[PDB]
């Protein structure tokens, strides 16, 4: 006895067909399609193939001089011809990923109100309190399997962008489709608008959100609770909810509460941890060594930092068979007050305590790098230019091949650049970054730095959950995904300095990740699509959305 | 690859409002649209000011329905309602099942098929003809409900006792599916009535200016087989492996061949063969609970040895096999059949159609039913011959002379073709016969008692059996599911029915009867490994009840 | 244009959307090519049946329903499922079907409307829509409205106050505009204004569809009507025809008075009935000799409808003789509930009865008035059945050779007398006509076929005349012109059977002539806006007429 | 009234501010042809905004 929306169904014809992104083929409508659907005359005589349409659009797209104009033309395409959008992205993913994802999506979010054109996603605000379920009914695709949701509090390293954070889930789900093969009709981008503490946006006449400060405490928790309950009631038990770009306290609390009642994943805490782990398994495959033999130092000890560290420690426990507390002993984190150490146990946030070992207090990253002498440095602070020449030279002075992960996004917030990491280390850093850098020529050799970004993981991980009918996420699924990504890494990639295969392999990578995730769901008793298929890799491959145009009756 | 290239329908959706909402029978509530729904969907002024509950709409509709003078007028008004307010139709039907069943199923539905062209109003169901050869799948694509789970299909060749009515047989699957919804709780949106038009041999219909089908004699042999094969392969491709295909009112030889060809490859069921077997078995099981005895201890005599009749026999034998652990060849030996030529016996084997041979036991030839009844001395006598009044006074008296409580089933429909009347069975046995029939008879008063004879209607079985297949994800029908349905139906027969002589519970309990049958069928499907909705829920009765469609209006704001 | 608007989407109809749309649905007449191009294959059975065979099929089942009301029900259901089929069936079987979709069966339908309510028809505007009438009009999905027929249900035929169940009347009236007058049904809007009802039986009926209150009156009533009339002008413009039906007599007059100056309006009961009666009298005198001025007229019922008929007779006498209108009233008498309207009562009459208050001894009963005045014409508007008694008709037949008797009250059960009674009690000599239909009467070897003096002969052509000439006001001379056009169609073929009007089988030809004469008169008076006038108005009217023959669809 | 809640973000922008917003991005296109493409796109997305923008910035 929920209220229901009454939907009418009809055959799309004429301009109705041309104006529906899900069906519009533009000039690719065939002769017969045109004569059966009243398109004759509404289009010019010539029939153009999907492949020529891609070429035409790529031609005009490269004439836009700024990355933001290219993001704009891509989103406009997504909202006019969805299959072309996805075939174009897939076939040009290496070139286009920086424009629809990091870094450009970050700029899109900062300027979202000033470029806002065709509506994308669903906005749920404080003003919908008591009527969330009401709002969800307005979404015209009934069969939702993947939700990506943000409150915009922590967009990349750019801070609080409020209701303009919508570009992040819209981005993420396009990658679920393009990289992961998830059907776009079952994807739902959501922004929850509870206000913003961003003064500049509160005073901007184009800000698209509620002009108030962020709600906190009960007012916030009640809205989230109503949302999560509405999702369960409307979409069932198997809907994947992916949390994106919440602040530390909220992100942890949400994962703690809803991972017992729903199928949830936090991309920053769990996705990032998984991709970094894979990058470490591959880095050790190129330069030798075990995960247990390393000493880890993190700059930044919130969601991503502590989550990556926990996953690394967890995999150390699996490979050594030692208790988890032992496996944390060579993982150290530095926050804004400095090294996290026993003498501060007095007053650390809960998620940092397990990392506080007995050690002298140290104020700065540089002093901690000097005293701890890590084999591995991982930056997630969200603060640019924080891996200095002095730091990379130190890391290069006491390791032959220092592993440097500069994970903060977008590009301007990167801890260092690939250029700086290879030069300041004399060609010896194993380097990966959150955001893309071009190849670096150093002293006559080419380095191709891998992008340690959770886009390698979430698309296949989510596909794995969906094809298996998983109802909960378990940490062993994260380790299974990390291992499936590292296992795709080859000698070809390593010779170029790349810890990951390139994104031209992404569909195949996603199919192996999904297969390993699904297998793990079956093994733990968390899968509801029983029985398992006979070949999970083949099944994942066969499940994947293809954006080649349909023929229409 | 090649099936990815197949053209699809570009369906679009939009919010229904105004007359688009009022003209869609799936959503239309008429005067039951609340003030709030009217204000939110642009209905204000299109309806008068008053809001009428679903219960008052039912009462309103019943009052006018009862003022129509002929059964067929009532059929027409009921079909019109189905096609304008679907939830009102289903709720009206459920709450008045005993009174309305004769207007919307048997016998009125037969009369509607006879006259279907002359009363054709609002379209119902999907017609597939010989002219759609090579493009059957393109026709299925025109049906605007995408997830079909139950199909009831006919070629119209043998509609009740009325013969070949060609394309005008659509009244049958339309009626059956209404019962699947009302009695079984199958959601009407997942039900698809289909008529396959391959011509008709009914000369009257071929000359009737109002006949709605192809104006030609039936296709036979290869042309027919190929169209059917294209239909069955298109059904599988478009709706998947789990769709139920119920065959209805095919000619006899055809009905068996389709069932044997397609039981290997699809989920299929024929109501006239499998359903009837199961309801008769349920009846024997209830009768024996009423008078004592086991199925194994009986001796059974059938008048009529049609292929459909031998399937009743075979199911009785199979159940005797389960209760006894004896091979089925041993259990057939107390089941006898009489033909036009007399008792089916071993010495006739050479001149017997093959389906009769399993029943051809060692015995002296007997030319007549009466001689067979006196020689064999059955405890149970079952009529499927299609000839009225073959259970004579001499027969009923013989049956009553060597049985305390003779069990007598006159299954031939309609009433004029009944082997005997209820009045006769009870009068000629001095009140002692356990009686049931295919056609409805009024109660009988005899000396002291009042007798309400049970009616061998396979609507007692098909709705819960299909529900059971659907809720388990069953992929094949197995004969043990038919046994499980029969036992579940007989277990619902209370002492209240037995006091009045009724071996079946009344249709007022049908929704609960369906859920028990569905549970027993589902449980069998899990047991035989034929279920795909895994794992099974722990309480299948409860689960079956909660899967049942309820036609209470939805709220729209 | 701070005026909100309803955004309407437009698309090509197919599949079920086509089948369930009564305006486009052809049922089994969709052709092979239409089916293949509109996703209908399989949704319909293989055969293609013509429009004519659909009509035959439907008439066959129709004639098996045992009650008139069941036939009305089947016909409304057909109007709401296949419009073109409905209108063609009705036009080709008009004599047979009229008594089932119009008087008398429509009366019973209104009395039982809640109990038989199926497919929605028309637009309901209630007191609860106050302040929001325009918003309700926006919900009607046909934008170009040219003819509104509106009631408040207060005086439905002679049946009284039926409240919101009065809807049946405008709905039936508009069907006749289309079937009989050729107005396109898409441009017709039936409306019921629900302000409550004084019928206690309906207020206590669980199936009553209206507001469960007594009728609003005074300023409250007038405010709703004003908002309504202002909304119709703003939304449909200056040229929309508003036909008022079945208002109480006081409201009927006041609304005609007030809105005649501001809108194109027509009251069917006061003007339509006046015009069909005049035409009947013009025919009747062509058949038995004499002049309108030399008759003596007696009315039973002095409502603003009886006085309306009387006023138009006096007006045409004025035109024919040149005498002032006042003197043309001297031989026109009316009997109300307290008796004959006479000068000695004048001080205490309602003002509208005063022009008829001639000097005469006061008389209490109709019969006394019939014996004292000795009319040549007796016209009944009472709403009370069987008031033209044997004694009255015998009297009329003793001092007139051919007494003219019009028994106008509907439905049949409220008719002043029956045709059997008229011809029997007059010995075959009455020229009789009635509001409701009667079967042929056999008397001493002669067959009498009584005419129907019902405004269905007039309103269809008259509104078509207003519409095609772009008229902006109704003038009394249009009513005289319509009367004369109808009487000019009466021939000796129909007089020989005793019918003062041509049969309904000629109604399209009659309506074209009425429309031509109404339009000519609009141009002649400076009331027409479709300029310049076409030169052959009768031909133009015929060519303007809706045909319900199916369209072919691409 | 028209089932838009959630499909749009919370803020309501006036016709005038939409004009200003579109003019600001229009000026940042480098070529005349790009300005044409953006205008044609607006004519086919929001007809009234297109014509009002054009009339006020003719
Ligand atoms: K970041
Ligand atoms: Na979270
Ligand atoms: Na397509
Ligand atoms: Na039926
Ligand atoms: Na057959
Ligand atoms: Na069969
Ligand atoms: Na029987
Ligand atoms: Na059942
Ligand atoms: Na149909
Ligand atoms: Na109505
Ligand atoms: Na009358
Ligand atoms: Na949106
Ligand atoms: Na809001
Ligand atoms: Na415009």
């Amino acid at each position: 006895e929920l209220p229901v929306m009454p939907w009418a169904t009809s055959v799309a014809s004429g301009y109705t067909l041309l104006r529906d992104p899900h069906h519009n083929k533009g000039l690719a409508f065939t002769e017969e399609e045109r004569d059966g659907h009243y398109l004759r005359g509404l289009l010019p005589p010539a029939v153009l193939s999907q492949e020529l349409q891609i070429k035409k659009f790529m031609n005009t797209l490269r004439q836009y001089q700024t990355p933001l104009q290219r993001y704009i033309a891509m989103m406009n395409l997504q909202e006019t011809d969805e299959r072309l959008f996805y075939k174009l992205l897939i076939d040009n993913v290496v070139e286009l990923l920086p424009f629809v994802y990091t870094p450009t999506v970050g700029e899109a979010c900062q300027k979202y109100g000033s470029i806002f054109g065709r509506p994308q996603g669903l906005y749920v605000s404080l003003k919908d309190k008591g009527k969330v379920l009401e709002v969800l009914r307005n979404w015209p695709h009934r069969n939702i399997q993947v939700i990506c949701v943000t409150d915009g509090e922590r967009i990349l390293g750019l801070g609080d962008l409020g209701c303009q954070g919508m570009g992040i889930p819209v981005g993420k789900l396009a990658l679920y489709t393009a990289l992961g093969g998830v059907d776009p009709s079952v994807c739902l981008p959501i922004t929850i608008d509870v206000g913003t503490n961003n003064e500049k946006l509160l005073n901007d006449e184009f800000y698209i959100g509620l002009r108030q400060k962020r709600a906190t405490g009960e007012e916030y928790d009640e809205l989230i609770e109503e949302f999560m309950s509405a999702v369960k009631q409307f979409y069932g038990e198997k809907v994947l909810i992916q949390f994106e770009d919440f602040a530390n306290h909220n992100a942890f609390d949400l994962l703690e509460k809803y991972s017992k009642s729903h199928l949830v994943f936090n991309d920053d805490i769990q996705g990032t941890a998984s991709v970094v782990l894979a990058g470490l398994l591959a880095a050790l495959k190129m330069v030798g060594g075990t995960l247990a033999e390393q000493t880890y130092l993190f700059l930044g000890a919130g969601e991503a930092g502590t989550g990556i560290a926990e996953l690394i420690a967890l995999e150390i426990s699996k490979q050594t068979n030692a208790p988890i507390e032992e496996c944390r002993k060579k993982v150290w984190l530095v926050d804004s007050k400095g090294l996290i150490v026993d003498s501060r146990k007095g007053s650390l946030q809960p998620f940092k305590k397990p990392w506080a070992h007995e050690h002298e207090p140290l104020k700065t990253l540089y002093d901690a790098v000097q005293s701890i002498k890590p084999t591995v440095l991982i930056g997630t602070s969200g603060v640019g230019r924080t891996f200095t020449k002095e730091i990379i030279e130190a890391m290069s002075s006491f390791n032959e091949r220092p592993i440097i992960f500069s994970l903060s996004n977008p590009t301007s917030h990167s801890e260092c650049t690939a250029e700086q990491a290879y030069t300041w280390s004399q060609g010896r850093s194993i380097f990966a970054s959150g955001s893309p850098f071009a190849p670096v020529e150093y002293e006559g050799k080419t380095f191709v730095p891998g992008q340690s970004n959770n886009a390698y993981i979430f698309p296949g991980l989510g596909l794995g959950l969906v094809i298996s009918g998983a109802v909960r996420v378990h940490e062993d699924m994260l380790l299974a995904a990390s291992k499936a990504l590292a296992d795709q890494a080859t000698q070809d990639n390593f010779e170029k300095g790349s810890i990951f295969p390139p994104f031209t392999s992404i569909r195949k990578i996603s199919a192996h990740i999904a297969a390993a995730v699904a297998a793990k769901a079956y093994e733990l008793g968390l899968a509801t699509r029983l029985p398992p298929p006979s070949d999970l890799v083949k099944y994942a491959e066969n499940c994947m959305y293809t954006p080649v145009y349909r023929n229409y009756r």
